[PDB]
């Protein structure tokens, strides 16, 4: 019975399995190799993953996401108080622990963050079981390197609730290094920089590896910079373009904006491989169809300040680790947003033309390494 490796992401989760000498990343019901970390409650159903994200415009108060920002924290934690103000769902205090309160099957219900995350883990477990054809019970789950003991415990608890035997909780940047075989060095210190630009967060880690032992030397980043911010820059551009062309301001209509945001996230992905993308949304606002386009160059201009800002935490991490650029042996790209060509150019230029490790889809690298580690531990 194969053990699985699970990246339980802030915005997207991913599951892999090591089998027959190789890692397979497992696609879900809709054919997608990553799954949104969303759960929604309706009058009749609990929806998890793609199905939950796909109805967020319809049902915002009862569609939960960002549980990883709450997990293992206390209600009065300044991070929780601050993050709350930008979620459409209600967070309440039950004994200084946060709970999310929703309507389900006509009743008010409340769940701890680890219960919400357990629902995402259940889906990841089910996706794996459908592919393997038998039940899976053992898993490695990853967490950010900066998670404390309470956040690690709560993550393990989420796995227990989902029916998993959690073999180990390992750090995300460590998992990514393992995916590339960087744990095998021989004697001698190797310094690895993991540049992880995901959907909601930006993490830079410098690892030193010595005889297969990992040390985290420095971490930096920004817990509120990621792909979602690039989507919002596109949204704002198109709200303005709609206002010009149709002299109407859609910004007040929450449903129109959410539908526009969905379309922008899709166009953004297209711009990683093409130089132009089309947007076609029927009946966006008061019956008006919005059919337009955007070039890669314009997208890069709209986000240029955000892209450039990713280099300051790199500089900071190097300083805290007391390392020069030349002393970094390997650069590893992690996170879906590192597929953006301008982000790759900025990092490569900053490192004076060095190669980037990017042969493993960056949004899959953490699950990949977790899967390798799971098989070892079994
Ligand atoms: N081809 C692509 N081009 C640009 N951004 C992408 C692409 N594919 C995925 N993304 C972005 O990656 C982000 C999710 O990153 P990921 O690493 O999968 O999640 P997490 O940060 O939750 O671990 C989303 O913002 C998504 O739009
Ligand atoms: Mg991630
Ligand atoms: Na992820």
């Amino acid at each position: 019975a194969a053990a699985i490796g699970i990246d339980l992401g802030t915005t997207y989760s991913c599951v892999g399995v090591f089998q027959h000498g190789k890692v397979e990343i497992i696609a879900n019901d809709q054919g997608n190799r990553t799954t949104p970390s969303y759960v929604a409650f309706t009058d009749t159903e609990r929806l998890i993953g793609d199905a939950a994200k796909n109805q967020v415009a319809l049902n915002p108060q009862n569609t939960v996401f960002d549980a990883k920002r709450l997990i293992g924290r206390k209600f009065g934690d300044p991070v929780v108080q601050s993050d709350m103000k930008h979620w459409p769902f209600q967070v309440i205090n039950d004994g200084d622990k946060p709970k999310v309160q929703v309507s389900y099957k006509g009743e008010t219900k409340a769940f701890y963050p680890e219960e919400i995350s357990s629902m995402v883990l259940t889906k990841m477990k089910e996706i794996a079981e459908a592919y393997l054809g038998y039940p899976v019970t053992n898993a490695v789950i990853t967490v950010p390197a900066y998670f404390n003991d309470s956040q690690r415990q709560a993550t393990k608890d989420a796995g227990v609730i989902a029916g998993l035997n959690v073999l180990r909780i390992i750090n995300e940047p460590t998992a990514a290094a393992i995916a590339y075989g960087l744990d095998r060095t021989g004697k001698g210190e190797r310094n690895v920089l993991i540049f992880d630009l995901g959907g909601g967060t930006f993490d830079v880690s410098i690892l030193t590896i010595d005889d297969g032992i990992f040390e985290v030397k420095a971490t930096a980043g920004d817990t509120h910079l990621g792909g979602e911010d690039f989507d919002n820059r596109l949204v704002n551009h198109f709200v303005e373009e709609f206002k010009r062309k149709h002299k109407k301001d859609i910004s007040q209509n929450k449903r129109a904006v959410r539908r526009l945001r969905t379309a922008c996230e899709r166009a953004k992905r297209t711009l990683s491989s093409s130089t132009q993308a089309s947007l076609e949304i029927d009946s966006l606002f008061e019956g008006i169809d919005f059919y337009t386009s955007i070039t890669r160059a314009r997208f890069e201009e709209l986000c240029s300040d955000l892209f450039r800002s990713t280099l300051e935490p790199v500089e900071k991490a190097l300083r805290d680790a007391k390392l020069d650029k030349a002393q970094i042996h390997d650069l590893v790209l992690v996170g879906g947003s590192t597929r953006i060509p301008k982000v790759q150019k900025l990092l490569q230029d900053f490192f004076n033309g060095r190669d980037l490790n990017k042969s493993i889809n960056p949004d899959e690298a953490v699950a990949y390494g977790a899967a390798v580690q799971a098989a070892i531990l079994l």
